[PDB]
């Protein structure tokens, strides 16, 4: 493209919404320099379809960032597990997604039919975000690398 293209795209869910329309964005976009964003739910157009969304996104930036939490996981985690050849190599061998843990999340209650989520959650990969607020700044700092790993 001519110069469309994000560090990463960022789905996460709307109750989420906050921690990253302002926390993430001022610790990145905010960054000097700066990253590029595709935010999942602030940027998508309204009039374009659904996948059209999603699958436009992932594939007009770097890497994908996955804001895991209680809710994410119920209202927008599925249409990740299944996924239809749009990846040529597969999102196994694609760099591979950012995962954030903004909030612990009872497995024992995830499904189970969510093999790809559940490897995550044992393979405990993954940026937590610290509940003592004197460790966020070490977070952002893994976060960024992440996103220019």
């Amino acid at each position: 493209s001519r110069n469309i293209c994000y560090d990463a795209f960022v789905s996460y869910s709307e109750r989420d919404a906050y921690w990253v329309e302002n926390l993430m964005v001022q610790e990145l976009e905010n960054f000097n320099p700066p990253f590029k964003l595709c935010l999942h739910k602030r940027d998508f157009i309204p009039g374009k379809w659904i996948i059209d969304n999603i699958i436009d996104s992932i594939e007009k930036s770097h890497k994908t960032v996955f804001v895991l939490s209680e809710n994410f996981v119920k209202s927008e985690w599925c249409k990740y597990e299944l996924d239809f050849s749009h990846f040529r190599l597969f999102d196994e061998n694609n760099d591979a997604a950012i995962l954030i843990l903004l909030e612990p999340i009872e497995k024992k209650a995830i499904p189970q039919r969510f093999c790809k989520l559940r490897k995550i959650m044992n393979t405990k990969t993954y940026l937590e975000w610290p509940m003592d607020e004197a460790q966020r700044e070490g977070f952002w700092v893994n976060l960024r690398a992440a996103i220019k790993s």
